[PDB]
């Protein structure tokens, strides 16, 4: 499906109505599996961190660590299909220009690849950008073949602002997710009991990012 059609007929109206949008079968099986192979190779070759320190025990060998990350630019050897994913995300956002709220996206982060190792850790409730740092859209791509949350957990639970309900999103293979990064969307990752991979990119709003430079100072003489 052409990126522009997906953007105009789905992403734009969904984001303006719900602020949370799911695209299944984004890249297709072949490409999705190649991305999975690249992420697994990063893991198997030691490129991820050891994981977020969750619980400190008196014996440090018993410390519990959770999500593991690595930052990816997309041109690294062994990462070019991740790069292709990022370019595909960028093309979608570009086709949405000037239609996602009143935001004007002019840049993004590198990709944050995350691995929940399957040891019952998740991620606490949080907002991605609560303090005006420039990030307006979160884009996540999931890689987990035959993920079944009733068995393996790892649901992303989002709590759209001022709603008596939440939205549970399974981290399914070849699924792409968009949501507003600010306080519209507090969210959490429920405990994961199998290896769970995702790739996140954040897109910046031009105005917010420009004035974030002021708030968070950059020196000339
Ligand atoms: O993986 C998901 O479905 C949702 N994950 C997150 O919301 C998430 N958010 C943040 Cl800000 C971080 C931040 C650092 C490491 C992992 C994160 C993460 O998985
Ligand atoms: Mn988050």
């Amino acid at each position: 499906l052409p990126a522009l059609k997906l953007a105009l007929e789905y992403i734009v109206p969904c984001m303006n109505k719900h602020g949370i949008c799911v695209v299944d079968d984004f890249l297709g099986k072949e490409t999705g599996q190649q991305i999975g192979d690249e992420v697994r190779a990063l893991h198997d070759t030691g490129k991820f961190t050891d994981g977020q320190l969750v619980s400190q025990k008196s014996d440090s060998s018993k410390d519990i660590r959770g999500d593991k990350i690595t930052w990816i630019e997309g041109k690294e050897p062994g990462c070019e299909t991740i790069g292709l994913l990022m370019s595909s995300m960028d093309d979608l956002i570009r086709h949405c220009n000037g239609k996602l709220g009143s935001y004007k996206i002019n840049g993004r982060t590198k990709a944050m690849v995350a691995c929940y190792p399957g040891n019952g850790t998740g991620y606490v409730r949080h907002v991605d950008n609560p303090n005006g740092d420039g990030r307006c859209v979160t884009c996540i791509y999931y890689l987990n073949k035959d993920w079944d949350a009733k068995v393996s957990g790892g649901i992303l639970r989002i709590f759209p602002e001022g709603k008596a309900q939440f939205a549970d999103i399974e981290p399914k293979f070849d699924r792409l997710l968009f949501f507003w990064s600010d306080r519209h969307n507090p969210h959490e990752v429920q405990p994961a009991y199998a290896t769970r991979y995702a790739i996140t990119v954040w897109y910046f709003d031009a105005d917010e990012r420009a004035r974030a430079k002021v708030k968070y100072l950059k020196g000339v003489r």
